[PDB]
């Protein structure tokens, strides 16, 4: 039917799918650490059911439950999986008013400092896959560095598909110090059709950037659409690298998990903004989906399924021998409620781990403070 | 092949299942407010994955996802099915379940609010459950009658309640209430749901005592909610301010059920599972931590390692000093939330009779004649 | 003038002084670990200036900034400064006795009688105008204190740190109230140990205890001001915090309102408070109770009703502060957001050997555990 | 006998005094309404105890508890810096004369009429021989500035401190800008204070350093910050947070945070140390020890204290004793004892508006119904 570009122009809201490979992890699939797809081949049921919970959630996007695989005799049985995945996200993509997306990420073989060419091959190497595929649209994600983001949109424009890139950075800018605005422009020069920031940042941070990025396109005539997926975690505390420099990554972010409501004022601030094209990142269950699609409903003109048992504010909850609990079925009760951590005994922020050991301080002033209170104790 | 009575005698720990209906809801197939669940045949293979998914965990009970009837019935039929298919791909049991109903608060009596159970009881012996189950009791009272309607169909009868160690909307203690629930015929006891997993250790301490103090003996059950709730009055989460729509922040952690699951077992429970917020991984957390003791480690641990194991890995080297035991057990995780309170009054309503009232106009009072001495 | 007793008989409210040791370490005259009030001789005009502050405040009592030893000398010095400034307002002076290792370590009733009995001799000496068995932990000991002091024949307050769980010995607090009033006083109730909210649960309790056995007697209260919901079992002492990070628990004069509404609602008429009450603080009480007791203390001067002097300020959201209103339920923030709101206490609660045997017993698990992994993953 | 200038230049640390001001106010002695130091006259003993606690706790310099304005009081300033000099002289200590930001720039009142009051007050200061003076409590160099000019009159040394961080002055004047600026008239130290928490105010200071540095202008550091955590502190100091000033308690520092912040201070090269609001006698004697061996002395009021907790030694209790320790209480992560309250609040301030305010619910209010709107047609079909 309606392609990616197609969508955009009519004025359309593309939903994005949410955090897969967290979802699996927390339901047995995927095992953190490698976090790789093999039960895409593995257990396909799973996998597909997922796809379908987000598109049932209002999803537009079906990304690829793909990795980059090569390692090996000296081949790969990834390859399959890979496929596997395609597969079956172009399934469940033609069940619904959805399209299939593939998509390739920063790479390890370039925070190396190989070079340009070699890199791009691995670029290439997956573009293949999803040529044969034939998907529907690219998208360059998860990416600290524009200088290789250009180097994957330039890969993949190879394609003549549409091509969508954001950014794991937020606030400040990317690693080697460049700006968000150069950032979306460079990208977009490189002949990115969509921009934006995804994963690494909370929804708040993460809407900061797009509009630093938002004026960097406006002040250079360059123009493009906006895209968002975030973290489902609320990440004050980020000081930097992303929530993965977090304490808690990546088994106790819990806590910081946002709510439907949290959801509906993000998804609300990024339309407002400009963005069309929201989805979520790691932290995203389909029922977040969900609150984007119904938060921009009376934009779009229409609920997703999933919202067929679900409603309006805490709706639901109309009925309920309980007055204290009926009285909650308010959007003012649930956009304003401070809900509680239920860990009185715990902080609600922590130091990032960093550990970008300043050196011999950790060291020398630890020394020379060690010193100080032995002098400090000798005058008493 | 093994029951749930031998598999309890032979020293076996039987792992339960978690938090089917909140599960479903948050992924789009249950809508809160009636919590029915029409999707076992609207949706089969959305519940029949997710059955799928505690089974991987680890888990050996497949409760059905069943309810009551004003049809319904196919609904109840199609879930007990699907419930068997699953129990049947692995090493589990079936299990069927009533629990608290309208009619009890509508004084409706014994003899009809008994039919209920019996109503239900029919489909789970056409489908030849396992075992059966009454859960979500806050009155002992009614859930002895529960257990006496069930005993009727001669299978394994197991009471759980959503009770703290205060004893039940009449009084009667936990002991009480669990010699009471033996006395009827339950053969494993216990307390489900409305408290987080630290009270409801409490109370099953409680309960063990009061059957070790009258000879009972039984099997010790819980599956509490997977929320923190050291801020609940009374009468559960569900008088809380966010229930149900921003309980988000109270889930437990795998760690936080490991801990949990250890003093259970410590403590003499031997039906360990979980109930609502409980996800596959939770189950998966109780399994690991016993898998000592079980023998064996659940499929789901395929995709797992011990306690941060899978970081090994990782160019990062203050990640890879995250893969202990002692790191996760000990870290105090953030709320990521500093604007928001760690606590919350519950809801309930007591009172605005006489008081309530005053409790505004004598502090007014107070303040305007304060404001005269100045 | 008026006596203890008859202010009491009269309807009265007797406001009480407030933690003179904590003040005066915060100032630089008391060192923390002895706590001694050497500076009655070292440095009498700061003694002086806190009496006097307190009694500005509102305070009705100046207790005898005394110990147990020149250290007589000191003692000496405190109760005529005491003295002193008690005779400047409407104020009583007051001798103090409590809980001290004569009872630790166990020195029979004769020998530690003999204690309370030395210091009772200054007190007579300087014919103070009551007495009060304070800080007290086993009724047991202090029924020995109220006895050994009634020997004086002036009248005997008496308050124990403990929680509404009971004293030391196990003891509950209406027994003890019970026991207490039979031994002789005339005044009864806690102080310290447990902040504001749990002392008064107490009080409830030994006013049952009471109540439930025809005694009578008047009530007191004398708490921390220092917030301690995680309190376990012995007093704020054993919390990680005491005494050096107390700092965030202090309460607002709003809380101490509160307090000492409730305090007067449940029937205690001595209300004063312990550790953490500084002058503003008593100041709290007094104009709590001021439309009761038909005054306002000189201290209000340069006060307002609630947050008042805050009408004036160029400032409208600053001006619309000045609200009882606002500040009775303003949820003040902590200010540190790295930081829990709770803490587990210390108190080694006996494993032993356990604490090295438990500590072993998970040790293993973990093992056994990393054991499994290995065999069942290695094959499939 | 060592002037403020030779200390300094001596390499010496110079201890400031704390929040005079609040501390008299929880002892009842100042009215939270004004903040006025008429209690010079009306309690002297009171005001004298407190210059001597700062004293005691190492304190080297004690600020006039003066006032800008008939109201009688000249007499009370008069007698403010008379107990200060007393004091003073006590012990190893400067008087100082204070002035600041001032109603009238506010107002917009002509650099002339404005200027006029910095002399009024500094005739008194004058003839009681302050040894240097403070341009404290500036929310705007350009008045600031006009301050040190007017002081610099008197030919003492001039110390200058703002209450305005990183952001810069509201003139968007950044803090580099403004200590040039202020150097520039004449300010031989210069610095932050008020309203802004301890690790805040050092920020600024680096900025400020940073200034000073590319301009070759060269100058001492002052800083004496608030000791309440203001993390949250949105914009303006923490006059605009709900809690002030009746609900601070919980933000108030502990000596061991402010013992980290001296070091901090001292280590960026800060050697004017002190404290604003907030400050009592104890968390002076923190500055005065975390320095001690720099400095080479204790404060007197370490007669009554220990390194880290030391006095803990003894005590019947184990895990009590336990806690003597400077690696204890430098990492302990305190609790707040309200488990009902956030950790952090939003500052008061207004977007004033009449577009998407009085709007911002109207569209709001309607998308609700919109969104209420499409619920019921699907739960139809
Ligand atoms: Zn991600
Ligand atoms: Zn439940
Ligand atoms: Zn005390
Ligand atoms: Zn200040």
């Amino acid at each position: 039917k309606r392609g990616i570009l197609e969508r955009l122009n009519a004025g359309e809201v593309v939903i994005g799918d949410g955090g897969f490979v967290f979802a699996l992890e927390k339901r047995g699939y995927v095992k953190a650490g490698p976090w790789t797809p093999e039960a895409a081949v593995e257990h396909p049921e799973a996998v597909r059911q997922l796809h379908r919970e987000f598109l049932r959630a209002g999803s537009n996007v079906m990304q690829t439950f793909t990795f980059y695989a090569s390692e090996d005799a000296e081949k790969i049985s990834g390859q399959k999986v890979n496929e596997a995945a395609c597969d079956i996200a172009r399934q469940v993509a033609d069940e619904g008013d959805a399209l299939v997306a593939g998509g390739v990420s920063q790479t390890p073989s370039y925070l190396s400092c190989k070079s340009e060419t070699e890199v791009k091959k691995i670029f290439h190497q997956q573009l293949e896959v999803f040529m044969k595929k034939n998907v529907d649209f690219l998208i360059a994600e998860y990416f600290e560095h524009v200088e290789e983001a250009v180097w994957a949109v330039e890969a993949l424009k190879t394609s003549g598909k549409p091509i969508a890139a954001t950014m794991c950075i937020g606030p400040e800018g990317d690693l080697h110090g460049v700006s968000p605005g150069e950032c979306a422009v460079r990208l977009v020069k490189a002949g990115a059709a969509i921009v934006g920031v995804n994963c690494h940042f909370d929804p708040s941070t993460s809407l900061q950037t797009i509009k630093l990025m938002k004026e960097g396109l406006e002040a250079a005539r360059l123009k493009a659409y906006l895209m968002s997926q975030p973290l489902a975690y609320h990440t004050p505390d980020c000081g930097k690298q992303g929530f993965i420099d977090l304490p808690e990554f990546p088994f106790g972010l819990e806590p910081r998990v946002a709510t439907r409501w949290d959801i509906q004022k993000y998804a609300r601030e990024a339309y407002n903004l400009g963005v069309r094209y929201i989805g979520g990142c790691c932290g995203f269950e389909p029922y977040h989906i969900r609150a984007i699609a119904e938060e921009l409903a009376p934009e779009r003109g229409f609920l997703p399924p999933a919202s067929e048992k679900h409603g309006s504010w805490g709706s639901g909850l109309d009925m309920h021998t309980k007055p204290w609990i009926r009285a909650r079925a308010r959007k003012e009760y649930w956009q304003n409620l401070r809900i509680a951590s239920g860990r009185p005994y715990n902080p609600s922020m922590s130091k990032p781990d960093a550990w970008g050991v300043t050196k011999g301080a950790a060291e020398l002033m630890q020394q020379k403070e060690a010193t100080t209170e032995q002098q400090l104790r000798a005058l008493f």
